[PDB]
């Protein structure tokens, strides 16, 4: 599993678990210390509906489709998923302007 936020590798150790419901793919990495999750469509190519990166460098980052904030794309190659885009968050100290960091997620939902 590979998670990169703002060009910085998170070196994630948490396991990757994927499930399906109501025509969507739910991807989740790790647990409390990680809090990463994603929601894709079960089509090809998959459309990113949301990505949650948890709290990184003081900001709770995530992407949400149809908000005008950030962007996100995904590709599926077998069980492998690649999600790239720009996540947004609130600057707790200076809420004047939002925070935009790029992210890249590469996971396999196998074994």
């Amino acid at each position: 599993p590979k998670v990169v936020i703002d060009g910085k590798d998170q070196n994630v150790t948490g396991s990757v678990v994927c499930t399906t419901a109501a025509g969507n793919v739910n991807i989740a990495i790790g647990g409390a210390a990680t809090g990463i999750a994603a929601v894709l469509t079960d089509g090809n190519p998959p459309e990113v509906k949301s990505v949650g990166l948890g709290n990184v460098n003081g900001v709770t980052l995530g992407y949400t489709s149809g908000t005008g904030q950030g962007n996100a794309s995904a590709t599926k190659d077998g069980s492998h998923y690649k999600i790239t885009g720009t996540a947004t968050g609130v600057d707790m100290a200076n809420p004047m302007s939002p925070v935009n960091k790029s992210f890249e997620i590469e996971v396999t939902c196998s074994t």
